């Protein structure tokens, strides 16, 4: 769990199921979307 400063960070499995990281997402933390834009790059150093 925790704030990190120098956002919210935080570790979790591989094997869980998206519905219960939605409503974490949405329920304790900020609203809904709209939108949603993924973007893909990473590999690239």
């Amino acid at each position: 769990f925790g704030d990190i400063q120098f956002g919210k960070y935080l570790r979790l499995s591989c094997d869980t199921d998206s519905e219960t990281l939605y409503e974490l997402l949405t329920q304790h933390w900020h609203l809904k979307t709209p939108n949603l834009v993924i973007s893909v790059t990473g590999g690239a150093k």
